[PDB]
C-alpha cells in the first residue's frame, strides 16, 4: 500500500523538477496543475471528466465548503470525497485568504479572522482552519495564513509574515494532535514576506524549524505582476527545503506555470481555465482565443489544432461559438473540459521535457509559439 | 441498409402497440419518448450521454434553429447532425406552433406567418418549413400547421383546421419536389381540430387523402386538462391509419404518456424532465420530488431507489440538493441526465409489457404507486 506522504525527484533539469508525490489515495505527477473544485465541484465537469483530462488531484475551497454545505455536514455524509465522487487526492486550502477577499465583513486578530457570510457571523482560527479540513478529509491540508496585500509596506509585510509563522505553528500542533490525520493526511507550510527576501528568508527558516510535509509560496500573484513575481520566485524557493514539494498557489496563465517551473515549482491551481472557459476564453498552443468572436461563426476546426481532449477529438470551433453566444450550458461544459485539458497537457509536456533534458528548449518553443 | 422509413408493430394489447421504425440512421423502439433538443443541445448533456440514457431520436426546435445559429448556416457546417455530434434520427418540429406562441409580434395570413424574433423580421410557410428542415437535414420532417388555441368556438377551430389542412398538402407537395429530402426523410402531417369529433375526423381524412409517413394528434396539451385531453385521444386516434406511427407532440407528465400510449400513442416530445429537471424535480416511481427541498440535505439515498442511471449509482440527493441550491452547472446536468434516463425507462417498461400483454397491470401497478 501507498504511504502516507512520499515526494520523489526522478529528473532534474536547472531548477526544475520531475517526480511523484505518493499518498494514500493515489500519486500525483510533478509538476502538478490541480483544477479548482470550488464548493465540491469542478464548475461544470463530473469527476470521471475531471479524471479523463489528467487530473491526479483538486483543490477544494476551505471557505466555501464550511458555509455551504458546511463542514460538519460532509464530514456526517462521509467526506467530500464521497459527497462528490472524487476517490483521489484532494488538497484544501486553509480560508485565510478567501475569507479576506470574500467576506463582507471581517475582524482579524491574533486568535483569527471572524466574518460574515455574503450568503450570519463565523469565525476562523488555525485550530478551526485544521479541523474543518480533517472534517472534510483533505489529503493535502494548508497551514492557515495571511496573504499580505500588494504592494505592503516592509513593516506591515513583516508583521503579517510574523503572524502568519505564529499561525504555522499553530497549524502543526493541531493537526498532529488530531491521530487519524496526522497519519493518513500531509501538511504544508506557507511561506509570506511580501516581495522582501529577508522576510522571505525569515519565513523559510521558520517553516523549515517547524517542518512541514510541503512547502507553498504564498502572497504572490496578488498584483504585482509577472516580472515582480519571477523576481520573488527566483531567490524565494531555493530557501525552501529542496527534498520536499514546492507550491505556488493561484497560478496561473500558462507562461506563468512555465516560468514557475523553471524556478523550481511543482505544483499550481488557478480558476483561470475553469472560470475563463465558462466565459468563452479557450486555450491553444498559439495563444487563447474568444470563441464568442464572430470570426468563429462558421470555423469547423476545433478549438485547438493539436488537443488529443474529447471535445476537440467532436466538436468544431463554430458549434461551441454557437453554444456559448446562446448561454447554453453545454458550451460551459466543453469549454472547461477542453481547458483543463490543455492545462494538464501543458503539464505532461512539461515533465516529459523535463525527464529528457529539454526543458529550457520547451519553453523557449512554447513562448515563441504561444506569444507569436 | 435500413430503409428511409418502414414502421413495424410486434405486438399489441388493445390500443396499445409496441414495434419499431427503422431508419437510415437508426432503429427507433415504439412507444419512444424524444429528449427535446431546443437549440442544437438537449439541455445539459453530451450526445453520448443522451445516447446513454436510452433515447433512440432526439427533437429539434426550427424556430429557435432558424434564429440562431441559422438554417442556412447548419447546412453549410454539414447539417444539424454534425453541427451537434448526434448521428441518430432527429425529427425537427415544423415552427407553426412556436412562431405562435414565442413570437413578440406576428402576422398570420394563408400564405404563413410573419413575425419578428425577441432577438429583425422572419418568415414562414409551409415552403420555407419544409425548406429549414431540409437545411438542418431532419430525419422526421413535420408539416407546417397552426395549433388551434383552447379554448375554440366550432367555427374557429373548423377554419384553423382547414388551413391546416390546405398547409399540410403544401408541404407534402414541397418534400416530394426535392429529391435528395423525399428520398432520405419521413414526412409527419398533423391532426387539427381542437376537441370536436367531427372535426378531428375531417381533418383525418383530408391528411389520409394526401398520405404521410406518420400521423401527430395536433392542438393537444395547451390547457385542456388531462380528462379532456384523454377523451379527445379516445376518438382521434382511431381515426388515424392503424399501420402508421401516431404521435402526440409536447406530451407529456409520465401519467399522461402512460394514458396516452393506452389510447394508440407511439411516439411523444417534451420538455418536462430537461427543464424541470434543471428547476430541481426529479422524477421517481413514487411521484416527483423537488431536491431544494431541506428534507434531502442529508439524504443519501439517490434520487430513486430502483434507477439504473449513472447518476443514481454514484451521487447521493444530497450531493444533488447542494448543487442546485448552489446554482452549479452540474446540478443541472446531474438531474437532467437522471430524468431523461427515468423517462427512457418508462418507455422501456411500457414497451416490455406490452409485448408481454401485461400492460394493463402495468398501467393500473404504475399509477397507484406515483400517485400513492
Ligand atoms: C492554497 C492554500 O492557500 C492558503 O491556505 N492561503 C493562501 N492562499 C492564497 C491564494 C492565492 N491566490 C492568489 N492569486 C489568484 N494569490 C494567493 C496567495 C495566497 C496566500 O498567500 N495564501
Ligand atoms: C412537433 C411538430 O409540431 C408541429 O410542427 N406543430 C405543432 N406543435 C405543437 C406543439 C405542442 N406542444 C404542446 N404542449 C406543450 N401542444 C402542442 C401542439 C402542437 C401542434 O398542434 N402543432
Ligand atoms: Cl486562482
Ligand atoms: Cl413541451
Ligand atoms: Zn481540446
Ligand atoms: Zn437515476
Amino acid at each position: 500500500d501507498r504511504p502516507r506522504f512520499s515526494f520523489s525527484i526522478a529528473a532534474r533539469e536547472g531548477k526544475a523538477r520531475t517526480g511523484t508525490i505518493e499518498m494514500k489515495r493515489g500519486v500525483i505527477r510533478t509538476p502538478a496543475f490541480m483544477p479548482v473544485g470550488t464548493a465540491a465541484t469542478v464548475k461544470a465537469l463530473k469527476p470521471e471528466t475531471v479524471r479523463a483530462t489528467g487530473a491526479d488531484i483538486i483543490l477544494g475551497n476551505t471557505y466555501h465548503l464550511m458555509l455551504r454545505p458546511g463542514a460538519e455536514r460532509i464530514a456526517k455524509l462521509g467526506g467530500l470525497h464521497s459527497f462528490m465522487g472524487w476517490d483521489r487526492p484532494i488538497l484544501t486550502d486553509s480560508g485565510g485568504y478567501q475569507v479576506m477577499s470574500l467576506s463582507s465583513l471581517t475582524k482579524q486578530s491574533e486568535e483569527g479572522v471572524t466574518f460574515k457570510s455574503h450568503l450570519s457571523r463565523h469565525m476562523l482560527s488555525p485550530e478551526r482552519s485544521i479541523e474543518i479540513q480533517h472534517l472534510l478529509g483533505s489529503d493535502i491540508v494548508m497551514a492557515f495564513d495571511e496573504c499580505t496585500p500588494y504592494p505592503a509596506t516592509p513593516s506591515r509585510a513583516a508583521s503579517s509574515m510574523e503572524r502568519s509563522m505564529r499561525w504555522a505553528k499553530r497549524s502543526r500542533d493541531a493537526f498532529d494532535s488530531r491521530k487519524e490525520q496526522a497519519e493518513n493526511a500531509a501538511l504544508f507550510g506557507i511561506q509570506q514576506g511580501s516581495v522582501f527576501e529577508n522576510l522571505r528568508q525569515q519565513s523559510a527558516d521558520a517553516l523549515a524549524e517547524i517542518g512541514f510535509d510541503g512547502y507553498a509560496v504564498g502572497g504572490l500573484a496578488v498584483g504585482e505582476g509577472q516580472d515582480e513575481m519571477f523576481r520573488v520566485l527566483d531567490f524565494s524557493v531555493p530557501m525552501l527545503p529542496d527534498d520536499k514539494p514546492h507550491y505556488l498557489m493561484g497560478v496561473g496563465k500558462p507562461d506563468d506555470i512555465v516560468g514557475a517551473v523553471e524556478r523550481g515549482i511543482d505544483m499550481f491551481d488557478c480558476v483561470l481555465p475553469t472560470r475563463s472557459g465558462r466565459n468563452g476564453q479557450a486555450f491553444t498552443w498559439d495563444g487563447p482565443i474568444n470563441i464568442r468572436n464572430a470570426r468563429f461563426s462558421e470555423d469547423l476546426k476545433p478549438l485547438d489544432s493539436e488537443c488529443h481532449c474529447a471535445v476537440c477529438q467532436k466538436w468544431s470551433r463554430a458549434y461551441i461559438h454557437h453554444l456559448i453566444r446562446a448561454g447554453e450550458i453545454l458550451g460551459a461544459m466543453l469549454m472547461t473540459e477542453h481547458n483543463i485539458a490543455f492545462y494538464q497537457q501543458l503539464m505532461q509536456k512539461i515533465r516529459d521535457s523535463i525527464s529528457e533534458g529539454r526543458f529550457s528548449q520547451f519553453a523557449q518553443d512554447f513562448r515563441a509559439r504561444y506569444f507569436a
